[PDB]
């Protein structure tokens, strides 16, 4: 999907992800920056108190078929991973919702 | 339980194993001699063809609540999986039986 950011930086990741364009629950999906073979769901947060923030969320390998965040929640793959907490929160931060940008530094339509 | 054997080597599990007088499905559980964290689930195994011979699983952890040697099949603690494939066997060689002796070199009463 568009959403497969490949190998950047936490940081990289946190530059683009702190847009103030973006909406609440914007993602990426990224490689686990030197502790491998796993990934990274990184979504912006928004609060009143503490104002955008992101959060990284770990994706881990079941050396199988699977993936998961949580041992409760399981997928086969990240496509299932991304479409389910697109529709459901389950104990995230927040459901997801917009693709992150590229950025440089990019301004959304309507 | 009896079954858990600790840091015991490949080795030293399959010398133990190799008894005559351990009934197809004797097993052990050992820790993962240098690559660890996880386990091994040792059984011993008989055809007719190859004879006496014995079967290592890794026993997977979920870092979490959880283990498993197939992602279809999890258990929350060793327990549970011991006394799974103690009543099924599921795709392994055989169901689970003995535990293992200790051993020197055992005979098995009636």
């Amino acid at each position: 999907e568009e959403w497969y950011f490949g190998k950047i930086t936490r940081r990289e990741s946190e530059s683009l992800l702190l847009n103030p364009e973006n909406p609440r629950g914007t993602f990426l999906v990224r490689e686990s920056e030197t502790t491998k073979g796993a990934y990274c769901l990184s979504v912006s947060d928004f609060d009143n108190a503490k104002g955008l923030n992101v959060k990284h969320y770990k994706i881990r390998k079941l050396d199988s078929g699977g993936f998961y965040i949580t041992s409760r929640t399981q997928f086969s793959s990240l496509q299932q991973l991304v479409a389910y907490y697109s529709k459901h929160a389950d104990g995230l931060c927040h459901r997801l919702t917009n693709v992150c940008p590229t950025s440089k530094e990019f301004i959304v339509t309507d």
